[PDB]
């Protein structure tokens, strides 16, 4: 049933990005009505309300993108380089993944004190999976296959692995599919998954032109992916899965698809994801980017291609947090942007832009939208021209969150 | 106990310019570093000597911390930010009042450089409100008296004379006085001669704040843009035009001298060379998320390299940063520029260690024979690679396991 929450300031997440002071929401599992939180609580005065001054209430944030079964990592895989990064990660064989749990678990509520109600959960092998149905969090498992060299065997045991996720889904959980990247899944293999996508009525993702090296060997079949297959995966392939980008590309044609990284993707490549696949999502990594590639997604670009992106922690072998928040400093820093406009853009990116790639009915502050909602309580009560930028630079842990009209934190 | 002890870890950053690292070496200190080798080697060449070994752990030398203002470590949002011209403004329109009910958060600030690793601090002091915590705290203080005053007053430079005086007569082994001239338009141009005269008759070290914004080069270079009706505006005073005629009348004015630089986002690669000449020991302080907070544009670090200089990392003050954590600015380092992140890393741990040592004219920074027994230990669940070593520890570090202040356990 439904009850009232104010506070000094509350983020809207519109695409206006639309600050209001001293504003109030009634919800129960949605939120109902919205507006000014004293006139609210004259015109509902049987309600329950609550006001919070010094504060912001915002809906709770989307992580698109995260590797929870990679949750052990520390210093277990190189970074500076991607090659370097890639190939620590296959000559560790997934010790890492051992005794994951607790890693998990502590990844879970990581997300949660940071304000983070949805996640995109990329799995290899559902390990992660029976603690996140256990978590109030919605979650979104995109099942990712990787297979360089097509197995029928290898589809059906995939196949088979989809089928025990989709029967595991429920109002928290979506049972949602991934193509590794264009280097590590042979096309007819993704194809295959595309299409029991289309089947099951599932989104996509899909990691696209992380690194210099995978830009060189999708375009040329030439760098450091020429010995990749027989050194790391006993495999005789010695030239590209794909004839250039667009090969990759047109496979998702007229899909929900989610494109993870994108900074060696140039403008012609971000134009024809945006005109092929229709529904295109971009997801940027700031951190990840850093340690890998060393490259920033161009955001200048993202805007010429006429695309928008939303901002995702990837998973701990990859980054040393997964506080979205973090991220979201990360992200600050790591473009030149003009820092107020900056703002706005990273605000949206963990709301309404990670809702939308998620197909999600949050991310939101709007009537009829799921009650996800996220209070953050601070000693000062910013301007409404600083406060989204001072909301990102000090906010660290949630005060309130509230999931599906139910209080979690 | 002033007697020598051994310390070990699984890796040792010397924190030499060739940024060496050495896996399972040992440290021999008492006050200073009297020797370094193998570990294991050194408790049977020393077997009376008290020693422990850090597995999993890096020592490296404390940290220093060449630039922060304690006085406003009460801020979280009392300033504006994604501007210079708009931070500044609203410092001035504060009044002061941040400044009001200090010390708590001065003891806190204080408590984040020790835990962060960081040894020795370059405190910028306009009122000297944070010196008696720093004195009583194990931190080796270098405190720069910032002048600031862009109208020639002899009466206020007798005050300034004379609050400099006060800050002398608190020297020890672990508190020097220095000297600061604020900013280029801030500081009149006869005031900042006779700061820069009363440091070397006092044999002080300088430091100055430079071409921090595009305001700030509009002004200098050209009489333009904000800076127009600051004066007006902010000081009530009758001043329409730059303090000084080009960027390079500020800078001769320290010639021949030891002076610290910070920022520089916005000089040219003619005017970090014409440092580099003129002031013959410059020292170049960046402060990444300050920098990113304000103007918005971080220090081009080839166009350092050009000119050469190097760079020492710093996290500012709270008035300009949410963090006094050096372990926090250095990963925002990271961040902040495009370069090969291994290469990258060295010249981060460089630039928190020896480079800031040798800024302020410290004993320190480095794990080498005679220097102080400034020492930190961090401990790991894993053994880095040699190569990843310094990254990987850049990455993960944040609290410390021991810090040696002078061979002395602080934490
Ligand atoms: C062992 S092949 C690559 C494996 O690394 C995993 N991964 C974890 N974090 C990331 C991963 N993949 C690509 N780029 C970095 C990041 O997205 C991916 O799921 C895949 O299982
Ligand atoms: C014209 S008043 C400026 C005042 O702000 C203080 N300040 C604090 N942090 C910083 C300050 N000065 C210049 N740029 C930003 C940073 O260095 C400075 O010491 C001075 O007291
Ligand atoms: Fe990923
Ligand atoms: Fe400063």
């Amino acid at each position: 049933m439904q009850e009232i929450i104010g506070a000094s300031l509350v983020f809207l997440c519109n695409e206006k990005c639309e600050v209001l002071e001293d504003y109030g929401v009634v919800f129960d599992e949605k939120i109902v009505e919205i507006g000014d939180y004293h006139n609210l609580t004259l015109k509902y005065p049987h309600l329950k309300a609550q006001f919070f001054e010094n504060s912001v209430l915002l809906p709770a944030f989307i992580n698109a993108h995260t590797h929870f079964e990679f949750s052990n990592n520390k210093a277990s895989f190189d970074y500076g380089s991607f090659s370097g990064w890639l190939g620590s990660v296959l000559n560790n064989g997934g010790a890492i993944l051992e005794n994951c749990q607790g890693a998990i678990q502590n990844a879970i509520m990581a997300q949660l004190k940071s304000g983070v109600g949805s996640v995109g959960a990329i799995s290899n092998h559902l390990i992660e999976v029976n603690l996140l149905k256990e978590s109030p969090l919605n979650a979104v498992v995109f099942l990712e296959f990787l297979g360089s060299s097509y197995s029928l065997e290898k589809l059906k045991a995939f196949e088979a692995k989809f089928k025990e996720l989709k029967d595991l889904e429920d109002q928290k959980l979506k049972a949602a599919l991934a193509v590794h990247a264009p280097y590590s899944v042979q096309k007819d293999m993704a194809l295959s998954v595309i299409q029991l996508a289309k089947d099951s009525q599932s989104l996509l993702s899909t990691h696209f032109l992380e690194s210099l090296e995978e830009l060189e060997w999708v375009e040329n079949s030439k760098g450091w992916f020429e010995n990749f297959y027989q050194r790391f995966l006993k495999e005789s392939n010695f030239t590209s899965l794909y004839e250039g980008a667009n090969d990759y590309i047109d496979m998702f044609k007229d899909t929900h698809t989610l494109f993870v990284h994108n900074q060696f993707a140039s403008l012609e490549a971000l134009k024809r994801i945006k005109s092929q696949v229709k529904n295109a999502f971009l997801i940027t990594c700031p951190f990840s980017n850093r340690l890998l590639s060393g490259k920033a997604l161009d955001l200048e670009r993202v805007r010429e291609a006429g695309l928008s992106v939303s901002v995702a922690t990837d998973g701990l072998s990859s980054n040393i947090s997964l506080s979205l928040l973090d991220e979201l400093r990360a992200f600050l820093l790591s473009h030149n942007m003009p820092l107020l406009e900056l703002a706005k853009i990273a605000l949206l990116g963990a709301t309404r832009h990670g809702a939308k790639a998620l197909a999600l009915n949050n991310g939101e502050i709007e009537t009829n939208k799921r009650a996800d909602l996220s209070v953050f309580g601070f000693n000062e009560k910013f301007t409404k021209e600083q406060a989204i930028l001072q909301f990102l630079l000090h906010a660290k842990e949630v005060e309130r969150l509230f999931l599906g009209g139910k209080r979690v934190i």
